């Protein structure tokens, strides 16, 4: 018999903002006093090593909004 | 017999945000003093290791409001 | 015999965030001392470490409003 | 056969904050002033000030001094 | 046959901060002022200020001395 | 055979802040200002000043001195 499928959601979202300023950010990391001390470093496979580092992010977007949507018909 | 699936959601959503002002935020993280001490260090298969580090975020988005749908339909 | 499914769920929803001033925020995390004496560090398969590191995330979103909807319709 | 290491670590932080700093919303409101002055004689020196509002921050103190003597002697 | 290792290591802050600084929605208001002046004998010197608002951030201070001093001797 | 390693680490921060730096909307207000003067006499020197509204940030202070001697004597 007769199958029928009328997908159409429909969206009319408003996502917004209103910033009167953004400012004076400051990322000022320091770093420690460090030592490692061995007769041997032996690091074999995927290893992730990480000594005295500093990974920095600063993100500072006027808006930053975001919107994800995913729409999935399946027939089987 | 006939299958009849009529799928029409309807949104009409706001998010929104007013923000007068963003400001004087200070991300200022200091290490400290570490010492390792060994005969070795022996690292395998997938290890993650951090001394003294820093990892550091700052995220100051003016708006940064989200809005996340899915959507299915599944006929089988 | 016939089946009619229908699916429309209607959403006018409002999120929202009104704030005359966000500032004055001081992320600033000190570390210690730290020692690790051993004759070894013996790490293996999916060992995560920290010794003495800082993981550090200021996030400052002037909104920050979040809306999430998950619609399903199965047939089966 | 002598073996000497000399090596302190200073991460110390000294810090002086003075006056006003972190105020949300300060809002001093000085009212409404008259000065009605007639036939006043003034023989010697004047001074005078008239106003609303004296919204001061005055700092001669904070600042900071660090001293520190490092000495090795082998002798 | 003697080793001598002379490492000090200086990771310290010294720091001032002196005045105004982190404020948010400072607002000072200075009024109204009126000075009606009639019929004033001044015989010597006349110092005179009018005026609605002073808002004034004044710092003779903060401010930092480092003084370190590093000394080995052998002998 | 005497070995000597003299390597000292300054990694040091030395600052000064001072005056009116990281305000966020200040909006000083000086209102009306109405000064009326008849038949005053002045015999002597005469300073005066009006207006509705000082903002001043004056920094006579601040500044920093490093002073850092390093000797090593072998003898």
């Amino acid at each position: 018999g007769s199958v029928q499928i009328v997908y159409k959601p429909v969206d009319l979202s408003k996502v917004t903002s209103k910033c009167g300023s953004l400012g004076n950010i400051h990322h000022k990391p320091g770093g420690g006093q460090v030592e490692v001390k061995s007769e041997k470093l032996d690091f074999k496979d995927r290893v992730q090593s990480k000594i005295g580092s500093l990974d920095n992010i600063t993100h500072v977007p006027g808006g930053g909004n975001k919107k994800i949507e995913t729409h999935k018909l399946t027939f089987r």
